[PDB]
């Protein structure tokens, strides 16, 4: 499809997977990462603050080394899209950069092409294949994911293709986006990265009653929280007019002792299942 902002648009909303986390104003609905409307102008300001040569260089850096600068208000969730699973080609990354420049700026093809030697080549990825130390299958991991008899049941909070209960984010298609290393960290260090919007809020009512949990739904008159305890959940509906204070906390209700509740085999099988969610 070549290096053009028009090709980059197809990739951003296509196999670049960018629109699974980013929206552009009212285009798209994803909120995992920053809204990219006006990104071209924003990048110029980040480049000045960070000592880079241009906003375009900041955009390049944001793709090749997502962890190097973390936008305030977000965690380190953006994958290196040139690595598996996405394995976005160098030509596709250049096209995406042209599209990003068009978000409030003008694409500069000559300038973009000069960064080609800085974009890692997906075919030459340094990532070693993911091979669990036991034989496990994705089908085995699906059984674990939904097993209600275990001390932890992912399906109590996560939905996949219409199955499971919606508390945390739906995981449909996540294996097309994230690495097994991210899945390991999500399960064993759940509060290390918190999907945007799934923070725990600490609420205090006028009567002095505390409620700590995830906001399920927030309307004009009622706030519904999901409380978590020992992998079990419960909903409470709090009248808004009874809320005295509320404070967001950078902690997750994705359970913190999964490493103690799953066997080695269950753990690696669940990871295989997630990888298979394409
Ligand atoms: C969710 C798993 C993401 C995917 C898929 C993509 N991006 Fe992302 N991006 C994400 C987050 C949480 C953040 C903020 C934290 C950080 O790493 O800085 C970002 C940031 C960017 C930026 C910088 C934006 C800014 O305001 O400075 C850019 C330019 C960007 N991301 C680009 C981008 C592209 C082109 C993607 C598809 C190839 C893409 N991202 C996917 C989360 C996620
Ligand atoms: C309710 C008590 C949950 C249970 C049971 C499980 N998860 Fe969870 N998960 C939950 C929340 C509220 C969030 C968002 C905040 C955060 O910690 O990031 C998550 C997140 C994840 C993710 C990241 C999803 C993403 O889109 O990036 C993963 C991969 C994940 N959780 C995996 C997972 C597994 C394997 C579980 C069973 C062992 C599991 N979760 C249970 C809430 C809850
Ligand atoms: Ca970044
Ligand atoms: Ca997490
Ligand atoms: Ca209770």
């Amino acid at each position: 499809t070549g290096v053009s902002a028009e090709a980059g648009e197809q990739i951003f909303w296509g196999d670049g997977q960018c629109s699974t986390c980013h929206k552009i104003g009212s285009s798209g609905s994803a909120t995992r990462g920053p809204d990219q409307e006006g990104l071209a102008e924003r990048a110029e300001e980040r480049a000045k603050e960070l000592g880079l040569s241009s906003g375009l260089e900041y955009l390049v850096e944001s793709i090749i080394d997502p962890e190097k600068y973390v936008v305030e208000g977000f965690d380190k969730i953006m994958p290196r899209v040139y690595d598996p699973p996405i394995m976005l080609s160098r030509e596709k990354i250049l096209a995406v950069l042209a599209y990003l420049q068009s978000l409030g700026g003008e694409p500069d093809l000559d300038a973009i092409m000069k960064f080609k030697d800085k974009i890692p080549e997906a075919s030459k990825t340094k990532v070693k294949p993911w091979v669990p130390p036991l034989a496990v299958t994705a089908e085995e991991g699906e059984q674990v994911f939904f097993d209600e008899s275990l001390d932890v049941t992912c399906g109590k909070c996560h939905m996949v293709n219409g199955k499971g209960q919606k508390v945390g984010p739906e995981l449909t298609g996540i294996g097309a986006i994230q690495t097994p290393q991210y899945f390991v960290e999500s399960i064993l260090e759940p509060s290390a990265v918190i999907v945007k919007g799934y923070e725990t809020v600490f609420v205090i009512t006028a009567d002095g009653i505390p409620y700590n949990g995830l906001i399920k739904s927030d309307t004009e008159e009622e706030l519904t929280l999901i409380l978590e305890e020992s992998g079990s959940v419960e909903e409470v509906v709090i009248p808004k007019d009874e809320i005295e204070d509320m404070k967001k906390q950078e902690v997750s209700i994705c359970p913190g002792n999964i490493g103690e509740l799953l066997s080695v085999r269950q753990f690696y099988a669940v990871i295989e299942y997630l990888r298979s969610l394409k």
